[PDB]
């Protein structure tokens, strides 16, 4: 029997939303966003990873676009490549794609693996958030109620569970005799509840939200 409701917020384990602008780059805030959480519990440190550092160094080899898209399956894999990622503020977004400037000295952050969880699984979504911690997923974003979200447990009768925007699922709950995901979005602090939008759970893999799930992990060593 998993808990009611999961926030890792209440952990420390989330760093503040980010505002990724008009770059595209949602696929690469989810991804440091994910492993930010494993690096807080294994360190007890919590400090924001570089997005830059994946918009410009994972790119071709690892089918990322930077700011036309990517994936946060291979941003990790280059994180294990790189045997690294920078922090953010030793290098910082800029909202463009840059050359690659990864510096090992100012790295903040390993990456040792990475687990792709099976398609439309909430149930299985469910339970790597409660006991694996945040997990990377894509949502189908392109629908205008998306954009002017509020507040709310949002549900949009047209959405598809083909994605296109990369989110960070922190958490999940029941409230108001709905059930929810906590989801970090990338659109700053002026976005939804205070930068988060929470979006149907339990509603037949709405906008796609189990589609395609992954998380990394850092392991002793
Ligand atoms: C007409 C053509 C043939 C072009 O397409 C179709 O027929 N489609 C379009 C695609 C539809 C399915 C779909 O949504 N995805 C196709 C499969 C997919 C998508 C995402 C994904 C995750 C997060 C984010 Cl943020 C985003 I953005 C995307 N992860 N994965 C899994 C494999 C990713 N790869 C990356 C490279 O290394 C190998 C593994 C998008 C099905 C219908």
């Amino acid at each position: 029997i998993l808990p009611d409701s999961v926030d890792w917020r209440e952990k420390g384990c989330v760093t503040e939303v980010k505002y990724q602008g008009s770059c595209g780059a949602s696929w690469a805030f989810s991804a440091v966003g994910a492993l930010e959480a494993q690096l807080k519990l294994k360190t007890g440190k919590l400090v924001s990873l570089s997005a830059q550092n994946l918009v410009d160094c994972s790119t071709e080899k690892y089918g990322n676009k930077g700011c036309n898209g990517g994936f946060m399956t291979t941003a990790f894999q280059y994180i294990i490549d790189n045997k690294g990622i920078d922090s953010d503020a030793s290098y910082p977004y800029k909202a463009m794609d840059q050359k690659c400037q990864y510096d090992s000295k100012y790295r903040a952050a390993t990456c040792s693996k990475y687990t792709e969880l099976p398609y439309g699984r909430e149930d299985v979504l469910k339970e790597a958030v409660a006991n694996k911690g945040p997990v990377s997923v894509g949502v189908d974003a392109r629908h205008p109620s998306f954009f002017l979200y509020r507040s709310g447990v949002y549900y949009e009768p047209s959405c598809t569970q083909n994605v296109n925007h990369g989110v960070l699922v922190v958490g999940y709950g029941d409230l108001n005799g709905k059930e929810y995901w906590l989801v970090k979005n990338s659109w700053g602090h002026n976005f939804g509840e205070e930068g988060y939008i929470r979006m149907a759970r339990n509603k037949g893999n709405h906008c796609g939200i189990a589609s395609f799930p992954s998380y990394p992990e850092i392991l002793q060593g």
